[PDB]
């Protein structure tokens, strides 16, 4: 029907339910055999991985999400009690993100938020348990890094050592945000870019450790 529902079934046909290494390389497969312009799911995936193994985050904030590979990416690897939180404004990409979530069994470690992070974001303090997060993974929307950045900070939920991650920063790509992390004090910046066996960058990534 939609794609990001026919990668759902595709998934629900191959995986392993309760398999997460299975749905992920159900999704990747998928995605492959036609849309992400190259193995976008291996050139995040690995990224994604040494990041959550070196900071071991016990609350993970994800914001945005399409089709629930980069949640399911996560949410395999936290550590018992850890918690990922997942916020999404379009209503089809949570439900598939959820969906996808259950299927692979990690629902019982993740919350998905079906609304605009911009409303969402202000209420993670009262409404959900939420001092400060370890880390913030941002995902499909370039245009809302820094805006979600910048009310995460107004709003006090980030710390000294807070990890954010944002996936497809690709230069010219999200100028704004880059030149905010990078041109401030208060975040230390490292830039992957995966190339896989190519001269021409699949995925870039940016991690930017708030300072305090």
């Amino acid at each position: 029907d939609t794609k990001e529902q026919r990668i759902l079934r595709y998934v629900q046909q191959n995986a392993k339910p309760g398999d997460p290494q299975s749905v992920l390389e159900a999704i990747d497969t998928y995605c492959t055999q036609k849309e992400w312009a190259m193995n976008v799911g291996d050139a995040k995936g690995q990224i994604m991985d040494a990041v959550i193994r070196e900071y071991s985050p016990s609350l993970v904030l994800e914001l945005g999400a399409y089709c629930g590979y980069s949640a399911v990416r996560m949410a395999r690897l936290l550590q018992p009690g850890a918690r990922l939180l997942t916020m999404e404004m379009n209503p089809d990409y949570a439900a598939i993100t959820q969906q996808m979530l259950n299927f692979a069994g990690l629902q019982d470690k993740v919350t998905i938020l079906n609304g605009a992070s911009q409303d969402l974001i202000p209420q993670l303090k009262k409404k959900y348990d939420v001092d400060t997060l370890d880390m913030v993974f941002l995902d499909h929307w370039k245009d809302r890094y820094l805006p979600d950045t910048l009310l995460l900070e107004k709003c006090g939920l980030l710390r000294k050592g807070t990890v954010l991650l944002a996936d497809n920063v690709i230069v010219p790509g999200t100028p704004d945000f880059l030149a905010y992390v990078r041109g401030s004090s208060s975040f230390e910046c490292t830039h992957y870019s995966s190339y896989l066996e190519y001269m021409k960058v699949v995925d870039g990534l940016e991690k930017a450790i708030y300072q305090g």
